[PDB]
């Protein structure tokens, strides 16, 4: 009497983020959000369901979670379990090839392949669509790793019409770049979670984020449809800028930068100034990250290794959707 | 035939910031305001209009400066020569006893100082509110520096109307200090000027500003009347955050920040952490001022050199209006 499953998925960076939910229970955003999801950064997931197991166990990184640690994962347990009418308790063994809670989006990998691993296991047969849908009340971002190359997660009004999908992009985004500026791969102090719940609830700035994010989505599909990669650059850098601008507007005000977070982004102006097209965006904790055409990533590389080391410099590529595995 | 005059006026820091001019022409701001005029850093002027003069002359730190470089002078002194029907060239001699252009104030101790030797060497008698309205039209936070201690500029509705005074706080200001922490003394990228008026046309942030400034304005009123230091120190830190959060909404956004500053502000809050009740505020450049009051001076240069040099930690408490001089 047991059902198991594993799933792998990749990380993905918005390019126009998702910050804030109208619906908490259901992770239903305010606004919709379109990432590019990448090749070096995954998370490998496997679940067992069993009559026999006594309480829901999470391990990760081979190393067992605590109460706290497993709270989240226990939510999204007792969903599937709900959406099965399935009782047993369940055994979850993760690893992520990627640093934890460090704003490398290590949720958006991790509650994806759970969703996927817990699709196998109960046999639910799930299409892409309604997996994205069930990724989604784990972790919003993670409805995303659902699809490959750049995706979209349209933010519709239910939990029946709140999903992503894959944007066809001509193959643009295998020949595009990301690079990974590491700050400080540790764990973060204020949660994507709690951070946008205090920014919707509390920033006199939030309406200005609302009111603009629908613009920079329309432009980001015009620069797609045309390739136009100075036009794709700007939008998405300063779509992040007026993201993180949100936090120093809430009651308490706050922010995510770190001092290399600052230093990073100035560097990036540079390298545009000498003639390296490049662009930042953050999502939420002090890592950069920069896109890049690939052809000008050793250049890039080269030019930031003068204040970062060789262990802060990691590339990615455009990456995979979500790979299921019956056990 | 020549008229001469001399004056000295003190740096402010505001503590509610202006940010944000409503008519450019006569520098009528969009906010109210409140500072607290400086006790360390000022500057001494004297000017000579003079028949004989071929040409308007700034000569600033012993260095005479350019074209570029005077050109709001001379937008000053053909000001004041209409309010006095005087058509004579004019030498201006200034010594900054501060960083220029660095985010430090040096205009409000300059244009101040201007406006306080043309009134003598012009002899236009003015009282303190109208050398006030005469230094606002060369900078906004000059019409404060005529005023010692905490004063605020109302914002009015008309170059009548606009123009600062004491706020009396049965001598709470000389209860306090502000420590300066010199990130960078060097000349900023995007002048207080230029900022603000990219801010005010382009920032989807700007009315969630606007919308919060006088309650700040209220509350440091109710807490100077009861002397309440946190709750002052609460309040403008935020002010403070919210300004600095307007300009990553401008189009294209901007920060006024540097590494060292956010490394600064996040030691302050280590400081409250740790029992030293302190706040911190940020005029527009990436220098650093930490309100606390004098009994705790001390302790938080000490905590502050862990990271910080001699040179770069400058006390300063609560400092006089503006002193006319005749010569
Ligand atoms: N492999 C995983 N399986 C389950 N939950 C995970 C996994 N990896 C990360 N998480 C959850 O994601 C949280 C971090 O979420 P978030 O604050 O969005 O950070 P991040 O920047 O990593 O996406 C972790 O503390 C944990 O609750
Ligand atoms: N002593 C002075 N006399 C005249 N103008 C001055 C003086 N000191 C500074 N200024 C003017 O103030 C400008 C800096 O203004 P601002 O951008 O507000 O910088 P700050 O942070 O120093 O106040 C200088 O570039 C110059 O135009
Ligand atoms: C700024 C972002 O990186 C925030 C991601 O937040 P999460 O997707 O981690 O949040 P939850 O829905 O609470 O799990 C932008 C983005 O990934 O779209
Ligand atoms: C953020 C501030 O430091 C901006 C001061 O700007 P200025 O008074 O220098 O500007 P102008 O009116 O253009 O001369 C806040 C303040 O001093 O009130
Ligand atoms: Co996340
Ligand atoms: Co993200
Ligand atoms: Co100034
Ligand atoms: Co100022």
């Amino acid at each position: 009497a047991m059902l198991s499953g594993k799933a792998r998925a990749h990380t993905n960076i918005a390019l126009i983020k998702y910050w804030g939910k109208a619906n908490e229970e259901y992770i239903l955003p305010m606004n919709s959000s379109l990432s590019l999801t990448l090749d070096a950064f995954y998370t490998e997931t496997t679940v067992t369901f069993d009559a026999h197991y006594s309480e829901d166990v999470f391990i990760l990184n081979g190393i067992l979670q605590n109460e706290k640690q497993t709270k989240k994962v226990k939510e999204f347990l007792n969903l599937v379990r709900q959406q099965a009418d399935c009782t047993w308790f369940a055994k979850v063994e993760s690893q992520n090839f990627v640093p934890t809670a460090a704003g490398l989006a290590s949720s958006a990998s991790g509650l994806a392949a759970l969703a996927g691993a817990c699709n196998v296991a109960l046999g639910l047969n799930l299409s892409a669509k309604d997996l994205s849908r069930l990724a989604r009340r784990g972790s919003g971002s993670a409805c995303r790793s659902i699809f490959g190359g750049f995706a979209q997660w349209n933010k519709g009004h239910s939990d029946e019409t709140s999903f992503a999908e894959n944007i066809p992009a001509n193959n643009w985004e295998n020949e595009l770049a990301m690079l990974f500026i590491l700050i400080n791969d540790g764990e973060k102090d204020v949660s994507s979670r709690d951070g946008m719940k205090r920014t919707v609830e509390t920033s006199s700035f939030y309406q200005g984020w609302l009111d603009n994010v629908e613009k920079d989505l329309s432009q980001v599909h015009e620069a797609i449809k045309t390739k136009d990669f100075p036009r794709l650059g700007e939008i998405i850098e300063a779509n992040g800028l007026r993201m993180h601008g949100t936090t120093l507007g809430a009651v308490p005000p706050f922010t995510y930068w770190s001092p290399g977070s600052l230093q990073a982004m100035a560097l990036v102006r540079q390298a545009r100034a000498k003639g390296i097209p490049c662009y930042f965006t953050m999502d939420a904790g002090p890592n950069v990250k920069v896109l890049v055409e690939k052809k000008n990533l050793e250049a890039l590389k080269t030019f930031l290794s003068e204040h970062f080391s060789k262990e802060q410099l990691v590339p990615a590529f455009a990456g995979p959707g979500i790979e299921l595995f019956e056990t």
